[PDB]
């Protein structure tokens, strides 16, 4: 009875996923349009809106004052610091997917490349609020540039750092913007059961590949990931992963690192005791530069297509990194890939109606990522933070 | 001459309503292009970019204090004694607009009620600064999401309450921004003479029913909403309503409750003597959830139609909330109503050419429901208003 | 090698300059597509988009604290001694304009009135940050709404001011943001000589009125404009325009004024040591409303294509005023300019492969004359200026 008491909201998220999986197989013949299945999964479908709407002041108050109250010169030390985990857990990831497809084996290119230095610099904050650079054949297309206001926010707010004085009010400003859309975020998590009950249902309700890459994500998030937590800070993993656990269920129903960003945020000051200025400086940044799980997904499904090795795993990289939160991302930078190789693309048609539970997986595993990234990060911050106070 | 110098403005604006129908008639003949219309009644255009300006930065500035000023308990208290006002009041007039056909008689249904869900929660909040969602077959249409934002500002608000210290910096910067935005309309007051008497006069140079519904109008403005203040407040309402005179005659010119809401702010705490913390709570939500006026005029339209009951007043009543400001929001809203019933759009042909005086009646209804809705709230406010003295 | 110490960021520009046209013409015979250039001239194409980010929150920023400080009743005063200026200057280059055909010779017209007039209030603010509009045949066209911004902000910084107490927090905010966003342009600096030999060696890379526009805007530039400094002022101009060396350099390259806002702001700031309360108050008006340098032009090439004058004059200046920073803006206001007097549009698909110099050298006229505008504006501030210390 006690740990029902305490673990309320996580063991009803745990009851989201069965129940969801119930409803969905309890209404798995579809005799119904899938238009009548977009008004199904509507009571998830508002959850995300929701979500997506506290991403933007959450993601720019974070990183303003995160890296405000940490030292100008003593942040570029945790960077670096911070930057080590992110190539490093990457490298990892691509290497992981090569040997997965050793023993198991089931818009322009240069514009991927240009198109992500555009977005990096945004031509108007205002616009890139809600849209990002991508040369089509207007040229700014729909959803979030959350790259260009991750760049600014870090630059704007080292250069309040350096004011001190006259900088202190807009630190004052952004971190009371923090705590208020962070107090929001604490009735989107009692909505987020009977959101994902109706988000999971109505996405079941619509290849040996699909088996190979839930193999490399496990032993990467279960293995690669926590031996990397346990060799720097030497505590128990699966200690930090419980904390973790009511952002890494909504991680499973999200498919957005970007999304859920708002719990893991409560899932590591709150749950596992993680310093808010390193938390404000790693996880919005893993959340739009991760490739740990994303990259072990995207290379594997860029060699199954081969079928039917250095230029194809940095492709595969500012895949993600050019689609932070663009409408049907997963589509489109695998289509992308493709070209770069020459490939056909008659393969992307039947890996569209599998990638819906895939990419709630890479997601899961990215954070993971950044959550872990944090923590380690923490060990490494000890003598910069203790600084501080 | 006492009398002239006082009531300058107002009696203005009583002479722009003079002048603008005059003026109208003096040039009734047009041998010139519809076209020629819009360059002459440009002087009245001008004053509603003016007044559309100033909406966006009063109508969250004045939500995010009046909600925090307010203790969080007691706005909930004061929030039902409102809702309370608004569901009555409405009721009332669907009942009136059935006996109004009694005695005389002269996008899908189901997406007006999911796109109106889908706005309360918005995606994005500067998307819904200029843009409000409506299922098309992008997705998101020209017209700010009011109801996003006014729910988001409500939320938030209340938020910055339970935040105290901290929370004090940002209400602190709201009510410097609503007292400057505030500061702003003191001159937009003395166009609006010039701006409706060329509004109304390139408006009148372009069926029973339409007195039938000025009939129901102003029975239930001058009889069930007046005798609704005196029942409750027990106070002269002709003394109520002489204080937003000038409020009700740019109404009568604006056809927007929204666009009105910067004067008849100035025209209940100035004029009439009401408390900002309640104006700021009443009047942006009556401005945007209002049908007193709205439901009166078009459910009367939902059956002058059926010539050539439980379901035609709900989905009328859903169809301002899902048109808070968006464009040719009466042709809209009639078009997707007879679609539940299942009567041509033949009709809609006909009322377009005679909406544009009907609109500012309903609008002129429902600003007179806002203030005196207010007003009663005042004298259930005086417990928990004293308390925060 | 102590003048190469201090000059280092100036010598490097002035370099940048040799180095553009000498690459340019290392890589002038083009056999590669008009594609490959644009990602040729890409390492300057970032530093457009670094400096188009920095406008918004500067041009803001700028005015609402730089009207704010200063009292206002003194800021009327201060400001018609500015319009003064803008209003001569203007009426002595579109004379200029005039003599130089006279002893060398080699969308509606209405609606380029109507349109500027609904620029100049804009209907809603956020759209503004990124939308200007334009009657077309939606109604909102892409490029910043600077005018209806520069608007805004002029009356609701003075609306500040006449707060005192209240409206102290907001104008203490946007100091604090005036002083971040320019401690953001200090690096923007040391990309700008990467930037503009990149920029200007893509824009050579692709008729005796050339010629007649150059000879019109450099004795403009160097006797009108200076004989008007050392007339008032009583001061050397070839010591002041040394100081803005730097930012005449960048406007050579950019070919906006409002994109070498921040450079000319750094450049009467801390190299000619001109007040920052009157350099917020003259140069982002400057770089918005200045016809000196583009009527100077856009009026040459008015009379040029009568060979294959009140009326003239007039709607070359709304002109640029309707085009603050709109897409192809050159290019749109020759277009509709020939309309208003009748000539073909055959002339103008000439006048596109050279005007990407004189629109360098007209904005370059044009920061010259912002930043001498500001410079004399400040001996007439001498007295209203003391008063606040
Ligand atoms: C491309 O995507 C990125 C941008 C940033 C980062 C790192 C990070 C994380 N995580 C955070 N929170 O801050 C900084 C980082 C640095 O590497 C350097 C550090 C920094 C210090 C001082 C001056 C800087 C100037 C420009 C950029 C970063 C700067 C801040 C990683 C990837
Ligand atoms: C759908 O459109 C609406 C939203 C709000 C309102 C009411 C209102 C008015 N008028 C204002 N100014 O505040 C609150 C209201 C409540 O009912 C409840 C009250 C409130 C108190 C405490 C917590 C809340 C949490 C969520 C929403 C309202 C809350 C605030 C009416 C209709
Ligand atoms: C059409 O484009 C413009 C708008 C403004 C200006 C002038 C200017 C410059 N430069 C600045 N910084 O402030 C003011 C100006 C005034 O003429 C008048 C002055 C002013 C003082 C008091 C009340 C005002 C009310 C409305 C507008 C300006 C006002 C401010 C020039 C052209
Ligand atoms: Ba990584
Ligand atoms: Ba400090
Ligand atoms: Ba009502
Ligand atoms: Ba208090
Ligand atoms: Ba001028
Ligand atoms: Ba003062």
């Amino acid at each position: 009875k006690s740990f029902l008491r305490r673990n309320a909201l996580l063991l009803l998220t745990v009851l989201a996923v069965i129940l969801g999986v119930v409803l969905g197989f309890l209404l798995r013949p579809y005799p119904l349009s899938p238009r009548e299945v977009k008004y199904f999964a509507f009571p998830g479908e508002l959850l995300m809106r929701m979500l997506k709407m506290l991403i933007l002041p959450l993601i720019v108050s974070s990183l303003i004052t995160g890296l405000a109250s940490l030292d100008a010169k003593a942040s570029g030390r945790l960077g670096m610091r911070a930057v080590v985990y992110y190539m490093s857990t990457t490298i990892i990831a691509v290497v992981l997917g090569i040997i997965l497809v050793l023993i198991i084996h089931p818009k322009e290119v240069l514009d991927c490349f240009l198109d992500l230095a555009r977005n990096i610099f945004p031509s108007n904050l205002v616009s890139a609020a809600f849209r990002s650079y991508s040369t089509t054949y207007g040229q700014e297309v729909e959803g979030m540039n959350i790259l260009g206001l991750v760049v600014f926010s870090i630059v704007f707010g080292i250069a309040l750092g350096k004011m001190g004085e006259q900088g202190q009010l807009l630190v004052d400003f952004f971190n009371s913007l923090n705590e208020a859309t962070m107090k929001l975020v604490a009735i989107i998590m009692w909505y987020a059961p009977l959101g994902i009950l109706f988000l999971i249902a109505g996405k079941i309700v619509e290849g040996m590949y699909m088996v190979t890459v839930i193999v490399g994500l496990v032993i990467h998030g279960l293995i690669v990931l926590p031996l990397i937590y346990f060799l720097i800070t030497r505590k128990n993993p699966f200690v930090f992963i419980a904390g973790i656990l009511q952002a890494l269920i909504t991680a499973l129903g999200t498919s957005s690192s970007s999304a859920t960003l708002p719990i893991t945020f409560k899932c590591l000051e709150e749950n596992n005791g993680v310093d808010k200025r390193i938390t404000r400086f790693v996880l919005p940044v893993g959340a739009t530069i991760n490739m740990d799980g994303t990259a072990l997904y995207e290379a594997v499904a860029a060699i199954f297509i081969a079928q039917v090795i250095i230029t194809i795993s940095i492709t595969a990289t500012a895949a993600s990194i050019g689609a932070a939160g663009i409408p049907q991302a997963g589509l489109v930078t695998m289509v992308i890939v493709l070209t770069a190789v020459g490939l056909p693309t008659d393969d992307i048609t039947l890996i569209i109606a599998v990638d819906w539970l895939l990419d709630r997986f890479r997601t899961m595993v990215n954070v993971l990522g950044d959550a872990l990234g944090a923590g380690i990060v923490e060990h490494l911050s000890r003598k910069e933070l203790e600084k501080q106070d």
